[PDB]
């Protein structure tokens, strides 16, 4: 209150006579060339020694030291000069100028005085009466030196003695003008203290105070003296003082002087002296008075006039920072800051303190950015010519540095706060609040700059980081709020059903387990925000463009927070599977899109393989599962529809049936659903491919199986189209599987998906072999039948250099006759199969058939039932009427015809495979036996009949031979010394005298020229007869001993009658080749055992029925004991 009313009064006084009424003294230096007296002090001006100043405008003559002590303006001092030259009336005139100035001022600017009244809340009547007071303080006070004076006589020291006591009873009189007063008396003292005050009136600075000290005589002498002298109280001394030496308040001691005829004087008097030319010395330092004025005015303007709205001033330039108000108010504070000097920066800091209480009002952040840029520029640069620091010049602020620092920090914090929710506090929908926002960051740069420049702080908070925190803050508050309120937000902001805009359950404003829609909704929220940040805020907040892309900070913050939440969601869905596979696939495309839009290009995530595919992968696998099972049900349907269609070929040249196509179509539709994800994690891809390669393997083996199962039922000799088509299906699987494997990225494929499909292809191959076999096999009975007929037809042909012209019928006619049962079957079927089998299929079929055929002929014709089943039977010791040249031909031509048929010009089998067919080469080889030489055949017999020695069926006795294989010392041939030691167990109890002897024979090749037989002497009546007789066979030199065997035979001697065979044993000379010599018991058989090659050779040697070696061989091997004299039957 005190300061407010003091400042009200001093503002009224300051502006009733505004200092802008005043005029300046144009002084010339002027020589007082005669003794002259100064119009201020009345002091001597004289010569050059004491020159004066003569004004022209005020005219006024004074000391130099007085030309400024001439206090009043050049109007008033022109008046006072005019009174001191002669015209006093000019003084009353300029008193009337002072009146008229104040009347005009009031009448012309009444709004100044009214505003001071309203700002200081004074009434109009009381304002009129305080205005009478400040009018009077310049209008009674228009020209006054009407001093009240208040003289405290304090004390004296060293006074003269005069007393009745012998000391003195000093009192004092004081006089000013005619008026006279006294102290009471100090008694008996020469150093008295009174401290006694006298008020006086003076009307002239050239008056004197008179002060006089008196010894108080109250005695008969003083009662007498009172009749003759005025001063009845013996005078102790005086001082006399000019009123112009006085001012304000004083406390001074003065030495004392004489006056009266009674005077004896010494010492001094102390006087306190007040002089009430003194006025408002009670100044709050005019700073503070101006502040009070300014705060009152500011609240009055903003709050009272403008209802708290900050009216931005009637301001001019950047120096709006110095024009705080409209004219009236501006002139108020300026006439105050002029009359009372208050510096422009102090005025400004006061205004910035005011504004900070309102900083949120529109445009105020631009004004405060301005005002602070200036208060900064002031302390940082204005008078930075002073070597004092900005922070210290700012300390020397009469405002108080600290008060200002606090104020900035509070404000800055309040800005940081508002920025931390920039979106909510400065919505993009208000460009005005986007501009206040922009001007706020301009203010915050201006504060950071003040801290850096005026406070001289070295690392103040960097304006970009300060704001980046606030943005991150505002973004995280946004994210929390969206993740918790997704439905309310997506609801109101976009939702594709108006019934879904409201407070949907929290399990749907955060994550649902039932649906993916919260997440599609959250995706759109995220997009929208990043857009607003990119689009409204990144431009609004461009001050740190390099540091502060609001759109990027948005995309990063929001995705990060999202991706966490989404990953957990996908894991949660995976436990429950309430949404369909498909829904997660749709969500995957949305998420894939979203990342690949906003996120992938932020450096942080450009740096990485996207992790999101790991979220969807189980749902893709679920889909692959649903898919495989559907595909396997489909597979069975397709196979069964095709089966119902009897497995027709898709066309007569599209050799597989339609199910193959359907399946590959399905598998491709399926694969493409996978492929359409393009998962950027190739191991998750690898997993899908492993999963699917299994699907494929399973489906295709299940096909190949369902085929392989039905296959044999179709192999019957009339549905033949169908097994062809099924093998073509199988092969077509392999073929399209190679394609699909390539489509899955071929050799680039996951090694285990690849492992699977390689395994699969190998199994499908092995299936196709077994089908080709099973197929070729169903014709086998027909083949065997036909081949037996061809064998029957061939048996009419014989060795036709030895037969008539119906069987010496040409090699061709015989071959044709022979061939005919098969050529019928062949031509039809191979043509049909060549038309309707895929070449892979056909080749396998044909190999199987070829083998089968070859083997069938080799058996059924070349080692035929029409030969050996006679010779080794009770039937004919066959020739097959000689398998000469002719039936070697016929067959070789038929084989060739067949080989051309199976070859089918390369449409069938390769002439290489056929020529190098073991089936053929064996067949050819058996054919070669038939034409061979007798000794080669006999060699083949002894070498193959190795078993002729190990085991005899029912022995008739045994022979002890000691045999020596001398590689002969006389010739280098092989000779065989057979020492016939004895026989034993001879089953020969004959009716005549028994006379046993032992024959020994040799068997092997090249024995036509050599003694094949020896015999011992006889022994009478003896069934274990000894001989000790030595024979010497010769072998060939060229054939080794393993080409030979002894054939021992005991016999009964009957001269003039006939000798009789008692038994037979074979000793292989292959043993004696090793043993060198051998004592051995040879069990005598009744016959000698053979194998099929003994018998094949014996069938070919029996054809040599005229060759004496082949006769004697066929005879000596068909040689047997008569059962007489010794019991049971032989065995084969």
């Amino acid at each position: 209150e005190e300061l407010k009313n003091h400042v009200y009064k001093k503002t009224l006084q300051a502006l009733i006579y505004p200092i802008s009424c005043t005029t300046p003294h144009n002084f010339e230096v002027w020589t007082a060339t005669t003794p002259t007296y100064c119009y201020e002090c009345e002091g001597l001006l004289w010569g050059i020694a004491r020159q004066g100043m003569r004004c022209t405008e005020c005219g006024v003559k004074c000391h130099e030291k007085c030309q400024d002590l001439l206090n009043a303006d050049c109007l008033q001092r022109a008046a006072e000069k005019s009174s001191k030259h002669g015209a006093e009336d000019r003084t009353q005139n300029i008193i009337m100028v002072l009146k008229d100035r104040m009347k005009i001022r009031e009448r012309n600017k009444p709004e100044i005085f009214e505003l001071i009244q309203e700002v200081f809340a004074v009434t109009k009547s009381a304002h009129t009466q305080q205005m009478k007071a400040v009018k009077q303080s310049v209008l009674d006070g228009t020209s006054k030196w009407s001093a009240k004076i208040s003289i405290t006589v304090v004390c004296a020291q060293g006074l003269q003695a005069k007393d009745k006591t012998g000391s003195s009873d000093p009192y004092v009189t004081v006089q000013v003008g005619k008026t006279k007063k006294r102290t009471k008396t100090i008694y008996g003292n020469l150093n008295p203290v009174w401290e006694e005050n006298f008020h006086f009136e003076c009307h002239n600075s050239s008056d004197r105070i008179k002060v006089r000290v008196w010894d108080e005589d109250d005695d008969i002498k003083s009662r007498v003296k009172q009749r003759f002298k005025r001063e009845s109280d013996d005078f102790l001394g005086q001082t006399i003082i000019e009123v112009r030496t006085l001012s304000g308040e004083m406390d001074v001691w003065y030495n004392l002087d004489k006056r009266t005829d009674k005077s004896a004087v010494s010492g001094a008097i102390r006087l306190h002296i007040s002089v009430e030319i003194k006025g408002e010395e009670k100044v709050a330092p005019y700073h503070v008075q101006y502040t009070c004025l300014h705060e009152n005015l500011f609240h009055f303007v903003t709050d009272v006039q403008n209802n708290g709205v900050v009216k931005i001033p009637d301001a001019k330039g950047d120096d709006a920072w110095k024009v705080y108000y409209d004219e009236t108010a501006q002139e108020i504070v300026d006439e105050f800051a002029m009359r009372y000097g208050v510096e422009s920066i102090y005025q400004a800091m006061t205004h910035f303190a005011c504004l900070s209480s309102k900083y949120m009002c529109p445009g105020v952040p631009a004004v405060m950015s301005t005002l602070l840029a200036n208060i900064n520029a002031y302390y940082a640069h204005t008078t930075a010519s002073t070597n004092v620091s900005a922070s210290d010049r700012f300390a020397a602020s009469n405002f108080g540095k600290e008060r200002f620092v606090k104020l900035l920090d509070q404000l800055h914090n309040s800005l940081r706060i508002d920025l931390s929710m920039y979106r909510n506090n400065f919505p993009a929908s208000s460009p005005e609040r986007l501009q206040d926002l922009k001007s706020t960051v301009d203010l915050l740069t201006s504060i950071t700059f003040f801290r850096m420049k005026v406070q001289e702080l070295q690392s103040p908070p960097r304006a970009s980081q300060v704001v980046k925190d606030c943005v991150k803050a505002c973004l995280n508050s946004t994210y929390e709020y969206i993740f918790n309120n997704c439905h309310e937000l997506y609801g109101r902001e976009y939702q594709t059903d108006p019934a879904k805009k409201g407070e949907v359950p929290p399990e749907e404003q955060g994550p649902s387990i039932k649906n993916l829609d919260f997440w599609s909704k959250l995706i759109t929220l995220i997009v929208s925000i990043i857009e607003e940040d990119k689009n409204s805020y990144t431009p609004c907040l461009n001050q740190f463009p390099q540091e502060l892309n609001v759109g990027k900070i948005s995309a990063e913050v929001m995705w990060s927070l999202f991706a966490q939440d989404m990953k957990y969601a996908m894991e949660e869905h995976d436990k429950h599977r309430l949404c369909k596979s498909a829904d997660y696939m749709n969500l995957h495309f949305k998420v894939k899109w979203l990342y690949n839009e906003y996120v992938a290009e932020l450096p942080t995530f450009k740096d990485r393989v996207p992790e999101y595919p790991a979220w969807f992968e189980p749902f893709v696998i679920q889909w692959l599962d649903e898919n495989e099972e559907v595909s396997r049900d489909f597979l069975h349907g397709a196979l069964e529809r095709d089966k119902k269609d009897g497995f027709q070929q898709t066309s007569e040249h599209a050799l597989f049936s339609c199910s193959v196509v359907d399946v590959f179509s399905q598998l491709n539709q399926s694969f493409e659903i996978i492929k359409k994800l393009e998962c950027p994690d190739p191991q998750i891809v690898g997993h899908y491919m492993r999963r699917f390669a299994k699907t494929i393997s399973n489906v295709l083996l299940q096909y190949a199986d369902i085929v392989s199962k039905d296959f044999a039922s179709y192999c019957s000799k009339e549905k033949e189209k169908v097994p062809c088509i099924l093998m073509n299906n199988t092969q077509q699987l392999r073929v399209q599987l190679e394609k699909m494997f390539e489509a899955m990225g071929g050799k680039e494929l996951d090694a285990e998906a690849s492992g699977t499909l390689k395994e699969l292809q190998v199994k499908l191959n092995n299936v196709l072999d077994e089908l080709s076999h099973v197929f070729a096999t169903s014709f086998q009975p027909h083949i065997e039948e036909c081949v037996r007929q061809m064998g029957d037809i061939l048996s009419q042909v014989k060795g036709t250099g030895n037969v008539p012209a119906s069987a010496c019928s040409s090699v061709a006619q015989d071959a044709d006759n022979v061939l005919q049962p098969i050529m019928d079957l062949l031509d039809s079927n191979l043509t049909l199969f060549a038309k309707i089998c895929e070449k892979t299929v056909l080749k396998r079929v044909l190999k199987e058939l070829w083998k089968l055929v070859m083997n069938t002929m080799e058996r059924t014709i070349v080692l035929p039932p029409e030969f050996l089943s006679k010779l080794k039977d009770h039937m004919v010791r066959e020739e097959a009427k000689s398998l000469t040249p002719k039936q070697c031909a016929v067959v070789e031509l038929a084989l060739d015809t067949i080989k051309q048929y199976f070859h089918a010009g390369g449409v069938g089998l390769k002439k290489t495979f056929l020529e190098k067919s073991p089936d053929l080469q064996s067949l050819r080889y058996a054919l070669s036996l038939y034409t061979q030489a007798t000794d080669l055949l006999i060699k083949t017999f002894v070498q193959t009949q190795s078993a002729q020695g190990s085991g005899v069926e029912d022995p008739v006795g045994e022979v002890s031979v000691h045999v020596e294989l001398f590689t002969h010392p006389g010739t280098g041939e092989q000779k065989v010394t057979v020492k016939v030691v004895a026989a034993n167990d001879l089953k020969w109890q004959t009716s005549g005298i028994f006379r046993p002897f032992i024959e020994v024979n040799i068997v092997g090749p090249q024995l036509s020229d050599k003694k094949r037989k020896f015999a011992t002497k006889s022994k009478n009546n003896s069934w274990a007869p000894k001989y000790n007789e030595s024979f010497q066979f010769s072998l060939s030199a060229d054939a080794g001993p393993e080409c030979y065997e002894l054939q021992v035979c005991v016999k009964d001697y009957c001269f003039a009658r006939e000798d009789r065979t008692v038994g037979l044993a074979v000793l292989q000379l292959r043993e004696l080749a090793q043993r060198g010599s051998a004592a051995c018991w040879l069990p005598l058989g009744r016959r000698i055992h053979m194998d099929d090659t003994g018998l094949t050779v014996l069938r070919i040697l029996s054809q040599r029925s005229n060759d004496e070696v082949a006769k004697e061989f066929v005879k000596l091997k068909s040689d047997t004991r008569s059962a007489e004299e010794g019991g049971a039957a032989p065995a084969p």
